[PDB]
């Protein structure tokens, strides 16, 4: 199905950034109280 060995590449990219953009919006977030 979904994600074998080609999709997984794609799918893995969004975390890869997904979970590394909420990092972000949290030092970002952060920026918002010292900068």
């Amino acid at each position: 199905l979904q994600r074998m060995k080609q999709l997984e590449d794609k799918v893995e990219e969004l975390l890869s950034k997904n979970y590394h953009l909420e990092n972000e919006v949290a030092r970002l977030k952060k920026l918002v109280g010292e900068r």
